């Protein structure tokens, strides 16, 4: 069986993602690698109208106050909903193709983000900026799609400072500096937690420890720095102190997602080259997969330029 | 490994009795059956507050032209999370516990809904009552867990006067009686039980998508017909690729699942008895490790204790 490299390019925006990945894709023939771009068509047009510009609104006023927290929730979760789908249809129609982890790919396959930013790290930070309840962030932790053999994920390292600038300059968005802090942390914590699970960490256990990054690398994170410490919050706690029974099932989905993946951090304090090379030599060492049928490479092939064609700008 | 009988007692609300449901709670006092329950408490407290009431209240302000179609399908849209929650978690804390098909099992769970109930047959009623876009309702089947072995799922049976009457008797904390819902909830599931069959029988959706414009169902009577909607199509007509690999999921999560319809028309005991009927031509699995068995009846019972009425 021929072999396949999927890599999810995921992080805070901002940071020059989609220039690295159009860059990297660039190196390689026409069809050795595709790229599945970011839906701005679905997000802007086709899904719903005009998304960012919606999410970023909504933050601003509940920030000024002209909104109650429950009417800026209730618009953050249905539009992180409509944020995720394209990422999911893709996961679950690719599913079935992917066989067991597994001498140059068939095919690579890149990315712009994985299901977890729509289902887990964006709605963290909403969380976080006070515009999502916790109880709708497990919601969507629980409705994370199984994780795929070989799901090697790309996070992005950029210094604040550099970041701040960065985004100052370069749909709908807002400089929100509160909501880039609050990514940022929560992406962090995203590390922390793949490298805490895989080095044995388990929550439950744990739990306890909890009251007042980098993966691939290092040693155990203290639970309070993985995202694990973001669920300690009232509205999830019984009388008795303890995570309701359901809140607690849904970290363990939590666990059970985040564990089999394989994160890897790119620096992004560079030029668009220097980020492109560096990507290159990170997936060196990334997970390929043997995948189901032997017409499945021209097959995820055709979907991924499907998708660009439709729902890339 | 040991066998398992997993039963989702689905279909529209309002068809059943409290001595339906009490009998089902005493069938699952046996070691050998569980019953999960309507995780109610979830839907009035832990997961929000009162999201039943919520629902309701949008649709009749909807209704009356108090806000706008786009504020009732956002907040329709968060809601539908919160009332799906507990199934999406049940569903992925099950799910490695179940080995492949499979005499009596070991275990019996009956549970009061499929993951499908939320996050396709009611948001897919609300896009009917103008409350939901089809966009996020194809998201929602976008997430539908997949579809495992012995996914049995029972739908019921009742003509719409007696369907009346038995919900106008059982509403639930903050619902209001509406006709259009029951119809078009009714509607949904009649849809859904055609859909299984038209898959099961060899139908494919993108085979016949032309008959919607021009042995088994016609398209036309299962889901794929409610999107047509124009929102999911391209100026030229064409379905967005998007929207039609949604409904490649769908027709792969629908094809296993093994329809049972329990008529509702008779007794509590009836009831029971036509569902202890039904339950010969269920599919039974394997677990996966020797554990699995009493994990399951953990979790069961403390779902049960935790979100049950
Ligand atoms: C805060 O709003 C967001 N919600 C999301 O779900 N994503 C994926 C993103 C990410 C991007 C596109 O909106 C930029 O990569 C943002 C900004
Ligand atoms: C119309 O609102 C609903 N949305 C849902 O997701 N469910 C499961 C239900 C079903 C019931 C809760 O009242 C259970 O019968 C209703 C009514």
């Amino acid at each position: 069986m021929p072999t396949l490299l999927r890599v999810y390019i995921d992080g805070p925006h901002g940071m020059g993602k989609t220039t690295t990945t159009q860059l990297l894709v660039a190196l390689g023939s026409r069809d050795d690698i595709v790229y599945v771009p970011e839906p701005m068509t679905y997000w802007r047009v086709l899904g719903a109208s005009e998304t960012i510009a919606n999410i970023y609104t909504t933050q601003h006023r509940l920030d000024q106050g002209e909104i109650s927290a429950g009417d800026a929730a209730v618009v953050m979760t249905s539009a992180q909903i409509t944020m995720g789908m394209p990422y999911a249809v893709t996961d679950a129609v690719l599913a079935p193709h992917i066989g067991g982890e597994a001498p140059p790919p068939a095919l690579t396959l890149i990315f712009d983000r994985h299901p977890i930013a729509a289902l887990l790290c964006y709605p963290a930070a909403r969380y976080l900026m006070g515009s999502m309840t916790p109880q709708a962030v497990l919601a969507f932790v629980a409705l994370i799609p199984p994780t795929l053999p070989g799901t090697n994920i790309v996070l992005g390292a950029l210094p604040e400072d550099r970041h701040i600038d960065r985004l100052a300059k370069r749909p709908g968005e807002r400089l929100d500096l509160a909501m880039l802090a609050a990514i940022r942390r929560v992406y962090g914590l995203l590390a922390n937690t793949v490298r805490y699970l895989q080095c044995g960490g388990s929550w439950r256990e744990d739990w306890g420890q909890l009251s007042g990054p980098q993966s691939n690398a290092g040693p155990r994170p203290h639970i309070g720095d993985t995202l694990f410490t973001l669920f300690r919050a009232p509205e999830l706690l019984a009388p008795n102190g303890d995570l309701y029974n359901v809140f607690a099932w849904a970290l363990d989905v939590l666990a059970k997602r985040l564990r089999s993946m394989h994160v890897f951090i790119l620096d992004y304090d560079q030029s668009p080259a220097g980020c492109r090379d560096a990507l290159l030599q990170l997936t060196s060492g990334m997970v390929q997969t043997h995948v189901t049928t032997p017409g499945s490479i021209p097959t995820i092939c055709d979907l991924a330029r499907t998708f660009a064609r439709e729902m890339g700008e």
